[PDB]
């Protein structure tokens, strides 16, 4: 048994994983986001509570207002970076896609629906047909090139156009439609299959700008996907790695991530489970 397991045991057999949670909640250190709190900027929060910090904030550059309400997670330690941010807002899209395009990013991942619980999580930021959805206010165009269904989540090929300067970028766009909000995934197999083709798809690698994560407010899912697939690659540098510090490290970041207890007992098993490395997954996630 690995020192990972043996701490996950002995949470589990003491139930004390609520505890634990509420540690990381008292241990996690508090930066300034005044930038987030500007007048000018309400309209660009999903949530009044879930604010991005100054020093790690994503700047749109040039803009007349440079705020979005996005962290960049920088784990040096891994050679990782992640954009993590909210679902975009109606008026917000167009920033979204700015900052992907200024970031030189090449992966969205989105774990949550549109709609969730008779309430709208996020905007439909790119098209679901052959229609182009075009960002006037950045000048940028999105057009659906192919998507991939599969049982319990989509992979959508989109261009991003620079309209102004006609220049196109290809965008991979992975869509967990599956992890409930304040919830866990079907298992940590489904997840794992979920992260490793993230992974596969080269769109997580050093030569592309930071991953943008997001859910609906950028810190619970989010935060989930984000804490394994970090722990997964310090591990196989060889170190032992503390979960509890890596997450205090990233909430340093951006605030609040990881919600609940069992989104944090559930990234134990899934870096647990990933901690062996895969085509098993791929069946006991039942994808096709
Ligand atoms: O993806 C999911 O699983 C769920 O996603 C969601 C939502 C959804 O999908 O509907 S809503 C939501 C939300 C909205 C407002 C406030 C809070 N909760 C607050 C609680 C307090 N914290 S905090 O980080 O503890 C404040 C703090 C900052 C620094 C230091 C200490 C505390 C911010 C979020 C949460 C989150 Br999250």
């Amino acid at each position: 048994p690995t020192t990972i397991e043996r701490e996950f045991e002995e949470l589990d057999t003491q139930r004390r994983w609520q505890p634990l949670y509420l540690e990381i909640r008292n241990e996690s250190h508090d930066y300034p986001h005044r930038v987030a709190k500007f007048p000018e900027n309400r309209n660009r929060n999903r949530y009044r509570d879930v604010s991005p910090y100054d020093h790690s904030r994503v700047k749109l550059q040039n803009a007349e207002n440079d705020y979005i309400n996005a962290s960049l997670v920088d784990i040096e330690e891994a050679q990782r970076s992640y954009i993590l941010t909210q679902g975009p807002l109606p008026n917000t899209c167009c920033h979204f896609w700015l900052m992907v395009w200024q970031q030189k990013t090449k992966a969205v991942v989105m774990l949550n629906r549109i709609v969730e619980k008779e309430s709208v999580k996020c905007a439909q930021y790119w098209p679901t047909d052959d229609q182009e959805m075009l960002f006037k206010e950045t000048g940028f165009s999105v057009k659906l090139l192919s998507e991939d269904v599969k049982s319990y989540y989509t992979v959508h090929l989109l261009q991003l156009e620079n309209i102004n300067s006609g220049e196109t970028r290809t965008i991979s766009h992975f869509h967990y439609t599956t992890w409930p909000d304040f919830g866990v995934p079907e298992s940590p197999a489904s997840f794992l299959n979920f992260l490793f083709k993230v992974r596969e798809s080269g769109s997580l690698n050093p030569d592309h700008g930071p991953a943008v994560i997001h859910c609906s407010a950028g810190i619970g899912r989010s935060g989930t996907f984000s804490l394994v697939d970090t722990c997964l690659v310090l591990m196989e540098k060889g170190d032992d790695i503390n979960i509890k510090q890596v997450l205090l490290n990233m909430r340093k970041y951006r605030m609040g991530l990881i919600q609940t207890p069992d989104q944090l007992r559930f990234s134990y098993m899934a870096i647990i489970e990933g901690a062996k490395c895969q085509k098993r997954w791929k069946e006991l996630s039942k994808e096709d």
